[PDB]
């Protein structure tokens, strides 16, 4: 069991984009570059095709908490556009062994 405050967290997209870009995610701590998009992380769409379109991305969390992560429309470049107002939320639980996490980010 690794750090029991941290907990991993799938962001995940309901979008089926067409489109060559790339959705990021950038958080409200260093983990997510603390609030860069060219900095923060790009997700990817392995369960996202046609049919149930969901991107996401594990990124750890240590310390349990209700850190605030939101989106971000990355180009083939850092440019892109971001979260709305209503960032997004999670809390990392302190469980040992179990550290997976759960954050649906919508992009569509």
């Amino acid at each position: 069991c690794t750090t029991p405050t941290a907990v991993a967290v799938t962001f995940d997209l309901t979008a089926t984009t067409t489109y060559g870009e790339n959705i990021y995610l950038v958080g409200s701590i260093s983990q997510l570059g603390d609030w860069e998009t060219s900095d923060g992380i790009a997700l990817s769409a392995d369960k996202y095709t046609s049919s149930d379109p969901l991107w996401y991305v594990t990124v750890t969390l240590p310390a349990g908490e209700s850190f605030e992560y939101k989106f971000i429309r990355i180009e083939s470049d850092d440019s892109v556009e971001w979260e709305s107002d209503p960032n997004r939320e999670y809390t990392v639980p302190q469980a040992c062994g179990t550290s997976t996490a759960t954050v649906t980010d919508t992009w569509r």
